[PDB]
RNA sequence: GUUUUCGGAACUGAGGCCAUGAUUAAGAGGGACGGCCGGGGGCAUUCGUAUUGCGCCGCUAGAGGUGAAAUUCUUGGACCG
């Protein structure tokens, strides 16, 4: 079970670390993007809606996802870090570098680093009011 | 009784003469013309990513939002690629 190749060559999957402030996602996928493997979020580790985006919650989100693909023989990953973008914040969540460091310390290797977050040319109306979030 | 002259008006045709007759071109304005310039205006056409909805595939029980939660969507398979 796995790619029938010599271990000196490094196979490639792509992970899409969708970092936000509600939670952080780690969604490893093959190089096509079509047939995905496993989606170990940051919220699956701790049972607290406050701690759903903590930098430790992505330390454990990218430790279990480095065991399902190591079970299938994947040794080097492609990283597409993505903040929520669109009309919301285009600055990455705090649980992003921690999910990278847990992927780079669990024996796995990296490929390319690339920032695909949805930025518009220009978009529709923002969620709040004209006077904004009065808080 | 007639007829002139002059007087005084009113109107036309030649000629001479006028040093014959137009103040300049506003560090005022209008209008030409010349090469440019500008997210000026209108009509037609064209491109972009995003958002939302829909079709199919993948892997799966969480996802949304908050100072914290909760109203809300999920194998009448959500979020994610």
């Amino acid at each position: 079970l796995g790619p029938q190749v010599a271990e000196g060559e490094n196979v490639f999957g792509v992970c899409h670390i969708f970092a936000s402030f509600n939670d952080t996602f780690v969604h490893v996928t093959d190089l096509s993007g079509k047939e995905t493997i496993c989606r170990v979020t940051g919220g699956m580790k701790v049972k607290a809606d406050r701690d759903e985006s903590s930098p430790y919650a992505a330390m454990l989100a990218a430790q279990d996802v480095a065991q399902r693909c190591k079970e299938l023989g994947i040794t080097a990953l492609h990283i597409k870090l993505r903040a929520t973008g669109g009309n919301r914040t285009k600055t990455p969540g705090p649980g992003a570098q921690s999910a990278l460091r847990a992927l780079a310390r669990s024996g796995m290797k990296i490929g390319r680093i690339e920032d695909v977050t949805p930025i518009p040319s220009d978009s529709t109306r923002r969620k709040g009011g004209r006077r904004g979030r009065r808080l």
